[PDB]
């Protein structure tokens, strides 16, 4: 029925500087909004304890761009434990460039988000087309193959910790975001797959973000769509403009 | 020649917490090494921020268990050039859980010590081959072809900033602790080939560490090896031991 309580997510990806997020962390403590949203920024693990010692503002969470099921002899990586250990709650799993660069694959991801609300974190799942799928009309089979693997791991309960964040690879850092119906039409596709194998509830209370050139310009637009749920927020998010975003969904 | 500063650091891999890492720190800060020795640890990403805070043994470095070359759209990765603002000088790269886990190939890895040794940074590069390349008798034809990689990119002044690991992963990969004398024939056909494509004065200056099974029982004896110049330590890095095992280069 009506919406659920909008997300709005900031991925800062592999950027940042103490002489840059301060500035922005403080423009964050200073933001206010009269609506119920739940706002995340996921800084890179390096600047997660500066992020997480000058963030103030109650209606912020601090999330992880990664994680590892396991910690162990893994150089390199940062474990699900090691984060819920250090008080972070929140994780991104699945991103398109970790699908693509990193080697993360349906089931990789999907252990993860597994392992990941196992330990009682919410979770963006990310999930998305490249240009050659979207073009070969390949769209709703990657998607949902993407989300089904996902799904297969997890029980009926874990999904009040899941969220959903759709990225069209095309869309993501090149300026050609989603129109308000391209992006619609895919959110009610997973939202309606979630609902033929979940229900009713789970489906009317899961948030599905829209992701890729989100901008305080393009956003207002896009969230008043019936199945978008919020952003996830990856250029705009280093900017002052991301308060805008925010705003936007109210 | 008589052999460099040795050097003894720590790979904590995906390992530690607060509760762990602060005593195991004041411990290290508490220790005095009378002999001239580059002592370095290398903590996750999420725990750089603690221990630069609160290291202060006179003889250590803190070092990133690995990174990218560049800054930008990477998703849960860490670049270099963050790195080096927070003030990180250290960096790992190569090891072989990255090569075999992570897809690190040895055109990646040179890569990313080219654009390290670039940055400034001092660079432990890590090599080794598997159980089943040794038992093939590819020991030479592996970690020497991934040594010349490296060694391609980089100018002969780099050499003065980098650092050799030698992993002999087929040991760790069994479950075996490979003896002083295993350990030696690598790290002599490693200076061999060093002395003879970069030259008498590069292979005298250059500490090429042993990255297999180091406590304080056996670091001593490995230490006594020729070409053995430190050690990349594991689980027992994470342990007071680690005390010991940095005395034993003395
Ligand atoms: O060479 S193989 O790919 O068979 C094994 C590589 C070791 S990686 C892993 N190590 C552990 C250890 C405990 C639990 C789970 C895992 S996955």
């Amino acid at each position: 029925a009506s919406k659920p309580q909008p997300i709005a997510a900031a991925n800062w990806k592999c950027n940042g500087s103490e002489s840059l997020l301060v500035p922005l962390i403080e423009t964050l403590n200073a933001a206010t909004f009269d609506h119920d949203v739940q706002c995340v920024v996921a800084p890179t693990f390096l600047h997660i304890p500066m992020t997480k010692a000058r963030l103030t503002n109650p209606k912020f969470q601090i999330a992880a761009q990664n994680a590892i099921t396991r910690s162990g002899a893994f150089t390199g990586e940062v474990s699900l434990q090691i984060l819920k250990d250090y008080g972070i709650s929140w994780v991104v799993l699945g991103h398109s460039e970790r699908r693509l660069y990193y080697g993360e694959t349906n089931e990789i991801v999907a252990e993860k988000v597994a392992q990941a609300c196992a330990a009682g974190f919410h979770v963006i799942v990310c999930v998305g087309e490249t240009n050659e799928e979207r073009e070969a009309g390949r769209t709703a089979a990657v998607v949902l193959t993407q989300l089904a693997a996902v799904a297969q791991k997890l029980s009926k309960e874990a999904w009040s910790r899941v969220v959903i964040a759709y990225e069209p690879v095309w869309a993501i850092g090149t300026g050609k975001v989603a129109t308000p119906q391209q992006a619609q039409e895919v959110h009610e596709l997973l939202r309606r797959w979630v609902r033929s194998k979940l229900g009713t509830d789970i489906a009317a209370q899961l948030r599905i973000l829209y992701g890729g050139s989100v901008t305080a310009k393009n956003a207002r637009t896009l969230y008043q769509m019936r199945d978008i749920n919020g952003f996830l927020v990856g250029g705009a998010s280093l900017k002052p403009e991301f308060v805008e975003i925010i705003e936007a969904t109210k």
